[PDB]
């Protein structure tokens, strides 16, 4: 079978539920997922501040991280699939070579459309490079199901069998309807390209995730 790319919410929900069923979540699993979706800053900020080094975190946070790591690893993708991580322009401050001025100019769109030259520069700066998200990665099975107004769309191809938690169920998330797929902390992805969306109103960063 070929890679999945969902545009229909019903099909996505059906596919996601299969992961939820295979997960066999306990009350402890449900609590970890829910609390993260509702208040994740206490966990991901310190993780980002010390790379993926859980050993530099306070005891309460290390326990919650080990717990959530364990919950997410309880299910894997049954098919190769694309998930979308919508991001703001601040994300680009982490890219080497893109100057403070490039961003300044980048925010100056032409009726919403982004500068093609600066996007090409991003492509040049990011292509074939492996990036790593130190916090957990909150994504959506269907692009636009959440925060659809954001500038950047990180299109991530997930290999079949990689750890991932589909959590769009009323008991798992404080924000139902975002078709959220939560990826392991430390997710690594090799950027294939950086281009303007079809309508040039978003910057699409396409990458392939390394099976986790
Ligand atoms: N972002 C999504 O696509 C998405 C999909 C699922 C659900 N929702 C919900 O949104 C809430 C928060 O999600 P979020 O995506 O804003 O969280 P986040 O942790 O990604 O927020 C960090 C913010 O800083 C920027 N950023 C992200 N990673 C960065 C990095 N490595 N370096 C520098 N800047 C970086 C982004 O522009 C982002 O707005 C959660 O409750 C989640 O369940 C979001």
């Amino acid at each position: 079978a070929e890679t999945k790319n969902f545009t229909d919410l019903v099909e996505a929900t059906k596919w996601g539920n299969s992961l939820i069923k295979s997960a066999k979540y306990s009350s402890k699993d449900k609590m970890a997922i829910y609390n993260y979706t509702k208040n994740s800053s206490p966990i991901n900020t310190p993780l980002r501040s010390a790379n993926g080094d859980v050993n530099k975190l306070s005891e309460n946070i290390q326990e919650q991280v080990r717990q959530l790591d364990s919950t997410i690893s309880k299910s894997v993708t049954p098919d190769s699939v694309y998930v979308y991580r919508l991001l703001n322009l601040d994300y680009l401050s982490s890219i080497t070579g893109f100057t403070r001025e490039d961003l300044h100019m980048l925010q100056q769109t032409n009726n919403g459309q982004y500068n093609e030259a600066l996007v090409s520069k991003l492509n040049n700066l990011m292509n074939s490079r492996i990036y790593r998200e130190n916090g957990y990665s909150s994504t959506q099975l269907v692009s636009g199901a959440a925060l659809a107004g954001r500038p950047i769309e990180l299109k991530l191809e997930l290999p079949k069998g990689t750890k991932a938690a589909y959590i769009d169920s009323k008991e798992l998330t404080a924000y139902p309807g975002q078709q959220e797929v939560l990826l392991p902390r430390g997710t690594e992805y090799a950027v294939g390209s950086v281009k303007l969306s079809d309508n040039k109103r978003k910057i699409i960063i396409t990458a392939v995730v390394f099976k986790k």
